[PDB]
RNA sequence: CGCCACUUCAUGGAAAUAAAUCACUCACGAAUGUCUU
């Protein structure tokens, strides 16, 4: 009945619009926060995309996110979205396919923002993701870092940025942690994400417009990688409990997939909610 | 005039050389520039 932290996982390819002018070769690009740079989705786009899933249930609809534009009489929303910032990123690995990339920054942000925000189970991953920083920081002694987690993982080479993957043996990543984070967690310094989160670094795809085999229009697109973690925090208010109930076990289903995006009929930006768990 | 055979069985040179290494076209088009209480 209070703050919650959602991630998002994206099952796909990503694609949230900024409609920003654009300088370069890249015509759609992706929604990018304006202080740090890196990816996320605004509030009223991570509303639309839950609306759209569950404006079939239309006292859900009408309780939590509010009423239609068209109705005739407004009721405010409830329910409070927040902005979803980048959580992990896949980057390009030589001994397995990808490994989910954090960085320190971003670890740090998320502490702020969860000691600021007061979620449900704030306290513990407080705790364990200040601990896990502490030792980061105490293992590079001011030196660009880039450390796995895994044993198997030693060795590993990020691809975009030409880093190897050290192996901390003193620093436990909780199992926790791991659910959060994602599988085969690189942590390094905040440098290599930001490069690895550039414009030059994240993908884009050609594009094409046919008329009787001649082309009309050529244009590229900026799409955030698949399996990218996103977190937000959603504020109920105080809505009712059955309501809500219902809102979050639909999230949690492991069958739910939410479309956030531009292009759904190519299947970008289908994703799957989760919520901070227990430690 | 008679009688009678042995020997030798591939070396040297050339073992790739130039020309073209992407060209032209499309590089965003249309809708929305606020709407409902």
């Amino acid at each position: 009945m209070t703050t919650r932290m959602y991630v998002i996982n994206t099952l796909s390819n990503m694609h949230v619009g900024s409609g920003e002018v654009n300088y370069g070769v890249i015509a759609n690009l992706i929604q990018r926060d304006s202080v740090t740079n890196l990816p996320n989705i605004n509030s009223s786009g991570l509303k639309g995309a839950i609306r759209e899933y569950f404006k079939e249930n239309e006292d859900l609809v009408r309780e939590l996110f509010g009423s239609a534009p068209r109705d005739e009489k407004t009721l405010p929303g409830k329910v409070r979205f927040f902005e979803a910032n980048l959580l992990s990123m896949p980057v390009r690995s030589d001994k397995v396919p990808f490994l989910m990339a954090i960085s320190d920054e971003v670890l740090q942000e998320l502490i702020t923002k969860m000691k600021f925000f007061n979620c449900e189970e704030a306290t513990q991953y407080i705790s364990h993701l200040s601990t896990l920083l502490d030792n980061i920081k105490t293992q590079a002694q001011g030196t660009d870092f880039a450390y796995v987690f895994d044993p198997l993982l030693q060795g590993a080479i990020i691809e975009e940025v030409s880093i190897r993957a050290t192996c901390p043996s003193h620093i436990p990543l909780q199992p926790s942690l791991k659910k959060l984070l994602g599988d085969r967690l690189v942590i390094l310094s905040h440098k290599y994400f930001s490069i690895l989160s550039d414009d030059n670094h994240l993908p884009v795809l050609s594009r094409n417009n046919l008329e009787n085999g001649q082309s009309a229009n050529l244009w590229y697109e900026q799409v955030l990688p698949r399996y990218s973690r996103l977190y937000f925090m959603l504020m109920d208010g105080n809505a009712q409990s059955e309501y809500l109930k219902k809102f979050r076990d639909t999230l949690c289903t492991p069958s739910t997939i939410i479309q956030i995006g531009a292009n759904a009929s190519i299947g970008y930006g289908y994703c799957q909610i989760s919520e901070l768990s227990p430690f």
